[PDB]
């Protein structure tokens, strides 16, 4: 209906607002674009996610529901995690900015969605 359609748009109002404020933190720098300089990240990441992809993903309406978002944001993280396990302290800085980066978005979401508001997300979404 018209009011399912208003309310997935909020959500991708809200979505690019908290994307666009992660993506201007210098912290997060490296997670703002897709990674020639790195061969071996092909092959080992099955999965590529950064903040640019993610706001593409916004705009092709795939994300439904804040869960969904959440588990762009947490694959950015894992990824960073996995891609960098080492002690060195590039792949330490590395895990530290991506534990921020998804300590970050949550916790942005639980102070600023509405969970009134992620429920019906998930109840319009689990009737399609």
């Amino acid at each position: 209906s018209m009011q399912e359609e208003d309310t997935f748009r909020e959500l991708r109002i809200f979505l690019r607002n908290v994307t666009h404020r992660l993506a201007i933190d210098k912290r997060f720098r490296v997670f703002t674009k897709p990674v020639d300089e790195v061969p071996d990240y092909v092959t080992v990441i099955k999965q590529p996610m950064d903040l640019s992809s993610v706001i593409s993903k916004i705009d092709l309406h795939k994300y439904l529901t804040v869960k969904d978002y959440l588990r762009d944001i947490d694959l950015i993280c894992s990824n960073a995690l996995e891609y960098n396990p080492d002690r060195d302290p590039g792949d330490r800085l590395i895990r530290h900015r991506a534990c921020a980066l998804r300590d970050t978005a949550y916790a942005i979401i639980k102070e600023e969605l509405d969970e009134d508001f992620e429920q019906l997300c998930e109840e319009i979404q689990e009737s399609r």
